[PDB]
């Protein structure tokens, strides 16, 4: 991988893929019920970044980056369903940092992928005006908007020490996701699809 973009792809694809697996093992669309419980689990993910999506720094090296945020929407989406906010239990982690960025990379990221779960959702009476906003695509469309977004971060212009931090950032931000997900559905510590899925 000869750019930062591509390394971070590269050194999470695996855990990624770990992640897409154990979201569809869990049944997110086979119930209103189990969809409520998608939308907590997603609810307190992009509450966890939403710091870092208005990070004064941060807005400097990447235009709009604060209006990015996905955190309304689901909120949103969880009120459209008849829930109230949602809020986590234990305490959001609140990155900074070269290891923020990673998080960043996460979140931004999973918009690029929110079309699978779009689609499914859409199966429910979801779109993107009711229930799912936000999965709903970039209005300049998920392949442009995430494109541009990857310039911006090749362009930070981090150290091959600062990369480092962010990876391993990206890795945590996963790793985090995985464990609201398990507390979400009521799973074991740890917990994972069944071995051998392929995603
Ligand atoms: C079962 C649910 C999920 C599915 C089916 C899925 C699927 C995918 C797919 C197909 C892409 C393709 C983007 C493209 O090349 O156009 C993608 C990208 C991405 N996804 Fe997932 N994903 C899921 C959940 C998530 C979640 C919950 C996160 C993180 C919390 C995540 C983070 C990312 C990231 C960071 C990218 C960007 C990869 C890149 O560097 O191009 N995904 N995902």
């Amino acid at each position: 991988a000869l750019t930062f973009a591509k390394r971070l792809k590269a050194d999470t694809t695996a855990v990624h893929d770990s992640v897409d697996n154990l979201v569809m093992s869990v049944q997110p669309f086979v119930s209103k019920e189990n969809y409520i419980k998608f939308l907590k689990l997603q609810s307190v993910f992009h509450k966890a970044v939403d710091h870092i999506y208005k990070d004064a720094e941060l807005n400097k090296a990447i235009p709009e980056l604060e209006y990015m945020a996905r955190y309304d929407a689901v909120t949103q989406d969880l009120k459209d369903l008849g829930e109230e906010p949602y809020k986590f239990d234990k305490e959001l982690p609140y990155e900074a940092g070269n290891k923020a960025i990673g998080w960043l990379y996460c979140a931004e990221g999973s918009n690029l992928g929110a079309a699978f779960l779009f689609k499914h959702a859409q199966k429910l009476d979801y779109n993107g005006e009711h229930g799912a906003r936000h999965l709903a695509p970039h209005p300049d469309g998920r392949g442009k908007h995430w494109r541009a977004f990857v310039e911006h971060l090749n362009a930070l212009n981090l150290t091959p020490e600062a990369e480092a931090e962010a990876i391993q950032g990206a890795r945590e931000a996963f790793a985090f996701y995985k464990v609201v997900l398990r507390e979400t559905f009521g799973l074991a510590a740890d917990a994972e699809a069944p071995e051998g899925m392929m995603p």
